[PDB]
């Protein structure tokens, strides 16, 4: 076994590699959304900047899992990053709804990983997810939920424009 | 009688205890409203912050009456703080209308207390209410009246959103 | 279900509402104690300030649970805040003994909630209690235990006076 | 009548002159107490400084009434300042008890004056007493009550010494 390895189950190591790919995928989805909102026929800079930031964060989430894998003595095994489901993401409301669904899918993956680790008494994995992932996910889901509500409140047209200016700067 | 007591009628002492409970109740109503506007399906941060501030102020009003009771040699007798009438508070307009009605009820209580004290020539009580309560109430009622008018002016939807951004930050 | 809700059991949501009321109750007990020590015939300013601070903290604990409920997509349901058991709290020693017993009761409630969440694999709830509540409770219980010991050490009269000056400023 | 005089009853003018003498008397009592605590066989510097400050305040109270009399167009008529009842004032506790009784006597005089003015609709007198005298009296009475309680708590000897050091610096 590798020099560091201790109390690190093979299925947790595999779950870390799975989560790495999922975070990279989420980064790619948000990158697609960011540049969609930079199109001349969409042209919402606040949405552009919001999803650019979300993409950067997801890449950070992936890198922190790469670091984690090596710290525990696991081995990083990368997979293809699939292209997103769509090339175009609709209105600001529709993109926020996609983001919310994506974040709940990532959250379920993280909770599943936590449960695998708990079955193996992997308290270090537990701590890592609690300190860096689970509350970050809940905060992201609540933020996006709030945005969906307000994009419904303001409506299309001038409403979407003002939300981009006032809620997303 | 207690060491400080002088020119302090029993019914004024009782009225101070009644007002303490009413201020604590008002604090609790505003706390309920504040966190209602933090719900993911309501999501108006300016309303949230406004009612959070109003709740904190009411708690201050109650504590200042607790201090007053002891300064005069009365004795604080606390009662239960009843839960608010509702769990959910409707639109921004509807919540402001509830707040306005609440503040006029608190004002009537304070004016009633002033009248009790005046009948007993309790100039210190008079001063305390004039310096700390009566103009504060009138200012609160005028502010909320102005907000009700403007929430009617702007209308639902984008209007409520913009009022939250521009009048309540 | 609400937009955010994920891995959030109904009995955890209910337990959060129960804890909200308990924290508000504790706040009210400490507020009663604070103003008791401001009475002219008690007149211990350090005890007054200590319990004032404890009351403010408990209100913070309650608000953080209100925020938590909304972040998870639960719904806040407020109950009456019962008046404390007593109007008068005895010596400094006796009040500290009441506070210690109260904090151990709040701690047991929090540990019970942790156990409910653990049965539902609610790692986010676990994290929230570990980060914000459980060590805060242990620290509070140890502090109050230390104060009880020292109030017994110094004795009544000048001892209580000096403890108020030197341990509570 | 004098150039300023308006809505100023003769019995209010006389009551102002009476209050002037009472404030000067209180100043003299506190001056006697201050220098008693500077005696080599008493030697409590905190009590000395406390009563020195109280004497200075009372002189300020008298001067503000002298100014008031002239502002309303009344005429100041000074009377003898009687020597205090005692040359020696006993323990710290006993002096604080004398001070408390004195302040309640001054308060009753002020409340009597307020009542005279109210019968004459003298709102300016009312305001003057509310702004400068009545709450100042209540605060003084509460402070002295608190000190009496604590001087009983600490007891004679080392207790009195420590109260002088810790409560009166
Ligand atoms: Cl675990
Ligand atoms: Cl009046
Ligand atoms: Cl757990
Ligand atoms: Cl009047
Ligand atoms: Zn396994
Ligand atoms: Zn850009
Ligand atoms: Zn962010
Ligand atoms: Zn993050
Ligand atoms: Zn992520
Ligand atoms: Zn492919
Ligand atoms: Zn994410
Ligand atoms: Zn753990
Ligand atoms: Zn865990
Ligand atoms: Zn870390
Ligand atoms: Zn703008
Ligand atoms: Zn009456
Ligand atoms: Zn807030
Ligand atoms: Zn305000
Ligand atoms: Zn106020
Ligand atoms: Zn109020
Ligand atoms: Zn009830
Ligand atoms: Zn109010
Ligand atoms: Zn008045
Ligand atoms: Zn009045
Ligand atoms: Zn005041
Ligand atoms: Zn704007
Ligand atoms: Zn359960
Ligand atoms: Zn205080
Ligand atoms: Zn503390
Ligand atoms: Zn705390
Ligand atoms: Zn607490
Ligand atoms: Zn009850
Ligand atoms: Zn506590
Ligand atoms: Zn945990
Ligand atoms: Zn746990
Ligand atoms: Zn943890
Ligand atoms: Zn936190
Ligand atoms: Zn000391
Ligand atoms: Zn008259
Ligand atoms: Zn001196
Ligand atoms: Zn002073
Ligand atoms: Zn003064
Ligand atoms: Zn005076
Ligand atoms: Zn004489
Ligand atoms: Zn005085
Ligand atoms: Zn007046
Ligand atoms: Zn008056
Ligand atoms: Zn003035
Ligand atoms: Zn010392």
């Amino acid at each position: 076994q590798t020099q560091p390895r201790q109390n690190y189950a093979s299925d947790v190591e595999a779950g870390i590699n799975k989560q790495i790919n999922l975070e990279l995928y989420a980064s790619y989805v948000y990158q697609s959304m960011a540049w969609f909102f930079d199109r001349d026929d969409i042209a919402l800079k606040g949405f552009h900047k919001f999803f650019k930031h979300q993409s950067e964060e997801e890449r950070e989430h992936a890198e922190k899992l790469m670091q984690y894998q090596n710290k525990r003595g696991g081995r990083i095994v990368l997979q293809d990053i699939q292209k997103p489901e769509r090339d175009e993401w609709g209105t600001g409301l529709e993109a926020m709804q996609v983001a919310l669904a994506l974040e709940k899918n990532v959250n379920q993956s993280l909770l599943d990983l936590h449960k695998v680790g708990a079955g193996h008494d992997d308290a270090h994995l537990c701590d890592f997810l609690e300190e860096h992932y689970l509350e970050e996910q809940v905060k992201s889901i609540k933020e996006l939920s709030d945005y969906v509500t307000n994009l419904k409140r303001v409506g299309p047209g001038l409403g979407e424009y003002m939300f981009d200016k006032e809620s997303l700067s």
